[PDB]
């Protein structure tokens, strides 16, 4: 989005401010059973969050274990976690419409990954209707 005007710096510390009240409230849902007891269990917590300029969507960043097999245990019971996260949040009186909540590993994107081509063909059909 964003595809025409711009924001005041009073918009970006609204966003800053609200990733921040986002951070904490998902880490303390995150330690309670209330969310999921087997997300509970597993002892995961956040190391950070990021909210889209749009209010889109908001990216949460989760600490990693040795094991690629429990991590992906975790990040799928997380993911599954998040849409009852958003509900859980959304009791929350001031936050009219709190965004969608998608999960994240800690690891940034340091290099371009191997992406595929693109390639298209116009259909060759006859000139009559």
């Amino acid at each position: 989005g964003s595809s025409g005007s711009s924001g005041r710096k009073e918009d970006h510390a609204r966003l800053r401010a609200l990733n921040g009240l986002l951070y904490k409230a998902l880490t303390d849902l995150l330690c309670t059973p209330e969310v999921s007891q087997e997300l509970y269990d597993l002892n995961v917590e956040l190391s950070k969050v990021s909210l889209t300029p749009d209010f889109s969507a908001c990216r949460a960043y989760w600490k990693t274990t040795l094991s690629a097999e429990q991590n992906a245990h975790m990040e799928a019971v997380l993911q599954r976690s998040a849409a009852h996260m958003r509900h859980l949040l959304m009791s929350q009186q001031t936050l009219r419409n709190v965004p969608p909540i998608v999960f994240v590993q800690d690891k940034g994107n340091a290099a371009l990954a191997e992406l595929d081509q693109l390639l298209a063909v116009a259909d060759s059909g006859p000139s009559s209707g």
